[PDB]
């Protein structure tokens, strides 16, 4: 069941984002984020279930005074929305003086992020678990590469992200899910394909040239997007296929997650 921590050993450094959530320090030394809420019983149990190498670790609940707290593992590098954006084609611009070898990720390191948020979405989808909500603002980077599935429903920061209709990620969504709320483990697997896509551009927001409203009769309509500057064709193939209009003609997340490690194993050593 779910394990318990004494707030004693809770030492809170400051804010990292907003519900509000804070870095500190846990005893029994070690660095976590300690989520703090103004439902969290069924979070917990949910969170303590869901035990994968690419779901942020959970360690445990504070229920002695207020507010209740969610104690997580540390992500250094943040968000993968934000991580693309600082190392993307403009990150010697955006680098600080001390930034380690600034520049763009590389074909490999792309393959490898994509690869690790798949692994994470297959452990899910093995579960009959949908996320509703995958992009990679939803998902955190720690040090090494090590990619991670995060929340599962965001920052505030990101509320641009979100159409009120109840905030929907309409530019992650495929059409039946726009139209009738209908969440699967084929919306998510359309979610993936958009997630590829926000990978290849360095972060880009899908259908950034449209309003909320044009983006949704983009996406009803069946207008695809772009292939990226960055994006290989082969790459571009798999997020066809996670973007067939057809839930059920959809690719399985095993197989993009098996083509994708294909992929990047083909491209390790060069
Ligand atoms: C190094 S920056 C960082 S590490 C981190 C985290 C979470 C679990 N482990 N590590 C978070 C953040 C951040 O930028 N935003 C925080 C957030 C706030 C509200 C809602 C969703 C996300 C979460
Ligand atoms: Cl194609």
């Amino acid at each position: 069941c779910v394990h318990h921590i004494k707030r004693r050993d809770i030492v809170l450094k400051w804010e990292l984002g907003e519900g509000k959530v804070f870095l500190a320090e846990c005893h029994n030394k070690m660095l976590v984020a300690v989520k703090a809420l103004k439902d969290f019983q069924r979070e917990a149990e949910l969170l303590t279930m869901l035990q994968h190498q690419h779901i942020v670790r959970f360690f445990g609940v504070c229920t002695e005074g207020r507010p209740l707290l969610m104690v997580f593992e540390y992500m250094r590098h943040g968000d993968l929305n934000r991580f693309l954006r600082s190392h993307g084609p403009d990150a010697k611009l955006l680098a600080g003086g001390e930034d380690v070898a600034p520049g763009p990720l590389g074909l490999g390191q792309l393959l490898a992020v994509a690869s690790q948020v798949a692994a994470g979405m297959v452990y899910l989808a093995g579960l009959h678990f949908v996320h509703r909500d995958l992009a990679t603002r939803n998902c955190l980077v720690g040090q090494g590469l090590v990619v991670k599935i995060g929340d599962f429903g965001s920052r505030d920061i990101y509320s641009t992200d979100y159409y009120r209709v109840t905030m929907l990620p309409i530019r992650w969504m495929p059409p039946e899910s726009i139209l009738y709320r209908k969440f699967t483990t084929e919306s998510d697997v359309w979610s993936f394909g958009v997630v590829l896509w926000e990978i290849f551009t360095y972060g880009k927001q899908p259908w950034y040239q449209l309003s909320n409203t044009e983006a949704i009769d983009c996406i009803t309509q069946g207008r695809e997007l772009e292939r990226p500057r960055a994006c290989p064709p082969e790459v571009y193939a798999i997020m066809r296929g996670c973007w067939q209009r057809e839930p059920q003609q959809r690719h399985s997340i095993k197989d993009v997650h098996a083509r994708l490690q294909a992929l990047a194993q083909a491209h390790h050593h060069h």
